[PDB]
């Protein structure tokens, strides 16, 4: 009851169908009119939110100091609404964590939470041939349309589903850090 109901509380408050063109990706709004998307997503200069196009204003693709991507795009958005502000959820490290959910939005007819079993904190994995930085990884056939989704625990938001080869799923990891 209670996991599920802070999954479906960061789906109501937290979150968005984000377009590009690419697919459809779940959306985590982290504050103000700042969004997170795979950047694989590849957002352009406009995507649409909810299927609105909006505007993107400043687009980031985070790397780690080595120059490694980590798979998080922050994308600040051309819109009035502001999304009530998760920063508090988000961890300060990286850590492994048990019992953890997925918060699921984009390619379902409605919003659905995923028990994905305990996480670890993986380290460094070949995405389609390309390096990629601070995974967190689950025993779980996670596919295609899971991308975005919102891995966390109540109170904690940790990440955003990235990728996986039909045994395991990838989240990448969200870091206090990466907001102000
Ligand atoms: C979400 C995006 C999506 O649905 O794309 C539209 C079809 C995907 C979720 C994945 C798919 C299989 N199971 C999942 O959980 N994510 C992906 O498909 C990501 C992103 C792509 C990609 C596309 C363009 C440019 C760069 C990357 C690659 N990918 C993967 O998941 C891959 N998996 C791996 O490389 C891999 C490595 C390890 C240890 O685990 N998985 C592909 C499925 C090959």
């Amino acid at each position: 009851g209670p996991e599920e109901e802070f999954g479906m509380s960061l789906i109501k408050h937290n979150s968005c169908v984000i377009t590009t063109e690419n697919g459809k990706f779940t959306g985590l709004g982290v504050y103000d009119r700042f969004v997170v998307v795979p950047t694989h997503a590849d957002p352009g200069k406009e995507i649409q939110v909810d299927g609105i196009t909006t505007k993107v204003i400043d687009s980031y693709d985070l790397y780690n100091k080595n120059g490694i991507k980590l798979e998080i795009t922050v994308l600040k958005l051309d819109r009035n609404e502001k999304f009530r502000d998760i920063r508090r959820y988000i961890p300060n490290n990286e850590d492994d964590y048990p019992n953890c959910n997925l918060a699921l939005l984009a390619n379902q007819p409605e919003p659905t939470i995923i028990n994905v079993g305990d996480v670890v904190s993986y380290g460094n994995i070949l995405l389609s041939g390309n390096q990629t930085a601070r995974m967190l990884k689950y025993s779980y056939p996670t596919k295609s349309g899971y991308c975005g989704g919102v891995l966390y625990k109540i109170g904690q938001v940790l990440g955003i589903h990235v990728g996986g080869n039909g045994r395991d799923g990838f989240s990448a990891m969200l870091l206090r850090s990466y907001f102000t």
